[PDB]
């Protein structure tokens, strides 16, 4: 890793971007889980009318993440990280109740690509020493925050019985409302991705030394 004052921005997010895609692209024996593709635990949600359930999920696109910024603040003892991708998330979908002012049903395969999407990620951290007397970063709580700025498109499949046009209507209509809907569901979405990353970054910061990855 490139080694920086942890309050110099500049460094710091050049150092966040030169690590990212090695980091995501996983570090098995070091209990650090591939996030780029990531597999998310199955889940579900049930918000604004729509019952949504996606299983063997998989978010493509961290590995080419562009890192806007990252400030670490030593006396509130947080971290503001604020960057952008474009991504796709897929897996077996199933979809029942309304979407806004449609009904909807299916199960099947989704596709969604993302372009643009703006991240803020703020974690609060301690430093810590450990029994050996060796200091580490340990994050302790995240929130997360996005946008996507430029648009994005739904491919779902075996909507409505596999109905064409009904199919047809419901895809046009998810892509005209696309920002909508992504202020309407993504925060699950996101949540499934953002849990699996913090924890994965948590146990790394955890067993490296803060001294081999910055400078006191
Ligand atoms: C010493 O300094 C340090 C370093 O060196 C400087 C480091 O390298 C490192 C490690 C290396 C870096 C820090 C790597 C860190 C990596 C980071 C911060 C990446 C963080 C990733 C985020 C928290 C999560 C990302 C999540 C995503 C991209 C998913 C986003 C998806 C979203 C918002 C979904 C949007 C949804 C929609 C549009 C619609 C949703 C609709 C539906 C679900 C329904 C569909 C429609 C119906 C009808 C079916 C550390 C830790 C360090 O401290």
């Amino acid at each position: 890793v490139e080694k920086c004052n942890l309050e110099d921005s500049a460094c710091m997010t050049s150092a966040f971007q030169q690590a990212l895609p090695t980091f995501v692209a996983g570090l098995p024996d070091h209990g650090v889980e591939v996030m780029d593709v990531l597999d998310l635990d199955d889940f579900a949600f049930d918000l604004s009318g729509l019952q949504f359930t996606l299983k063997e999920g998989k978010l493509k696109g961290l590995k080419g993440a562009v890192i806007d910024n990252v400030k670490w603040d030593l006396k509130k003892k947080n971290i503001e990280v604020d960057f952008h991708l474009d991504a796709t998330v897929k897996g077996h979908y199933t979809a029942g109740g309304r979407i806004l002012i449609l009904p909807i049903t299916g199960d099947g395969q989704m596709k969604l690509k993302l372009k643009n999407i703006h991240i803020h990620l703020v974690v609060s951290y301690e430093m810590e020493k450990d029994a050996e007397g060796v200091d580490h970063v340990i994050f302790k709580k995240y929130t997360v925050t996005f946008d996507v700025k430029d648009n994005a498109q739904f491919g779902l499949t075996n909507l409505f019985n596999g109905n064409k046009e009904l199919s047809d209507t419901m895809l046009t209509f998810l892509n005209q409302n696309w920002k909508q809907v992504s202020e309407e569901f993504g925060k699950p979405v996101m949540e499934a991705a953002a849990k699996k990353i913090f924890k994965n970054i948590k146990h790394f910061l955890a067993k490296v030394p803060i001294a081999e990855i910055a400078n006191v």
